[PDB]
């Protein structure tokens, strides 16, 4: 029997007797609204911030809607700025299932954060997360005047899915620079190998909260080209990584996908924070209330987060 | 070409322009003197702390001499940091990393305990590591003799120093001592066998630590191939304590530390990994010559103050 925190456990117990549907046999608008039940269901509420706003940015294919969050009333000298990518297999998610997060993470941050709406699958297949990411990330960057903020570098972090966004936008920009660097990278849970054939998938993908089902879902919807570095970014370039660090759960069937990223970098040469949250499962940063020790888990990640920031190469 | 920094590339350049004996062509005596000199050199100047002590414990063959540093006149509960120094269990003492243990004592105002383990070729394989894990035992003990009371021990240590921090955490985590090690942070540590390395190729001359020094260590020490306390690597992994590995990208043993720090991924446990870009071997004990390497230093040591501070 697996390691599992008691109040990990009581929450999985509770989730079993549910027995809600697939996702695949609701509509993706269902699909999409029970996503945010969940959170709202298991995570903490929201946190009341002066800044919480709308706006929309240039994107390949039209508008990208974006939200910014700052604990500050004003923040007008060059700052860091968080760019954050929701999970949800690029399937679900938007900026209201992520958003009780993304308040508790510019807040403890104490750093303006911008979430982004991409575009997601089926009706917009792979690459088009990707791309969506990619050019917010870009225009964050560029300090525009409707943001308000002078960039002086960019923080890209992201859960799940999100964290596969963040290890690919960070390679896209290694690449062929923004106009600041990505001065810190934080993949959370994220999906970066495949994970089909891992030893965490044949032990965890039932009764964990993220299912086989699901993932092969995802995967039907999504679309990524196995070969393409652009979907599973553990086959991208490594040696020119930003700092990092990767977050993985202990009860999580694609735990060993994050896992291979931490030591890919490590092959390269590139710093690298490594924690497994132990007794926790996928998900565990939208569950900081119904599982109140997630809560300590993300504050660590924090804590990790401004070490880096602080003390660079 | 390799990264080097231009300070650290200037110091390889002024000390290509020696023309001595190797550590091998030397009496013990003598290479044991030299250490001392180089790190004399290199190093910034020993900080000025108000305990700097010497005493000794009880360890298998007899007193194991000890060095206590704290910054503090007067010090409740208290972490210990215990820590072993490097020289491929062969050379270094009390003296030859006295600055570097006085600049870690002094940057995480905690009390610091440096052990002058038994060294080979006069006690071979394993006396080293059997001094270093009694050392830590009695430490945790808080023995009267030291005045600390003991919540916890963190290890640390360069090179061998590194490959003794493990072991020392493998043997405690196996049989554990009165408190339990709270944070290991071995340094350009050997780890996993170095012979057949890529590392090992790529920088086994012109970057301070050769394949002749490495094999000179090797035939004194002469540690068995097939025992964990010879190369951690082999050792259990998955109740390792929190633990922070640190690399030099123009070491050849790199591969070593970068392994350790790739099986504990591989066992599920935290692990921060600090690679220094374009320094060598030793960049700990360098801070004078080559300025670059005390933030480096300084890098380690906010490292371990946000493992301290945040738990698992």
């Amino acid at each position: 029997t697996p390691y599992i925190r008691p109040d990990m456990k009581a929450f999985l117990e509770m989730m079993a007797q549910v027995n809600g549907p697939k996702l695949s046999e609701m509509s993706l608008d269902e699909a999409r609204a029970s996503y945010l039940a969940m959170h709202n269901l298991a995570d903490r509420p929201a946190r009341a911030l002066p800044v919480i706003r709308d706006l929309s940015c240039p994107g390949p294919k039209g508008e990208i809607a974006l939200r910014l969050y700052d604990p500050r009333e004003s923040r007008a000298g060059p700052t860091p700025v968080i760019t954050f990518f929701h999970g949800g297999g690029f399937v679900i998610g938007d900026l209201d299932t992520h958003h009780a997060l993304c308040t508790e993470i510019a807040a403890l941050m104490d750093l303006p954060l911008v979430a982004v709406h991409y575009a997601r699958a089926p009706e917009a297949p792979f690459p088009a997360a990707i791309l969506d990411c990619e050019a917010a990330t870009r225009w964050i960057a560029s300090s525009p005047a409707e943001l308000g903020l002078t960039a002086s570098g960019i923080i890209t972090i992201g859960d799940s899915a999100g964290g596969n966004a963040t290890v690919v936008v960070g390679q896209l920009l290694a690449a062929s620079p923004a106009a600041v660097p990505v001065v810190l990278q934080v993949p959370i849970f994220p999906l970066v190998a495949d994970a089909v054939s891992s030893e965490s998938m044949a032990a965890f993908s039932e009764g964990y909260l993220l299912t086989a089902e699901t993932m092969a879902f995802f995967d039907a919807a999504y679309g990524a080209d196995r070969s393409d570095p652009r979907g599973f970014p553990i086959l991208g370039r490594h040696d020119n990584a930003p700092p990092t660090i990767v977050v993985t759960a202990s009860l999580d069937p694609i735990r060993d996908s994050g896992r291979a990223y931490a030591k890919a970098l490590i092959d390269a040469g590139r710093d690298c924070v490594f924690l497994e949250m132990r007794g926790v499962t996928h998900s565990f940063t939208n569950l900081r209330q119904m599982v109140p020790s997630t809560q300590a888990d993300l504050e660590r990640v924090i804590a990790a987060m401004q070490f880096m920031l602080a003390n660079p190469a």
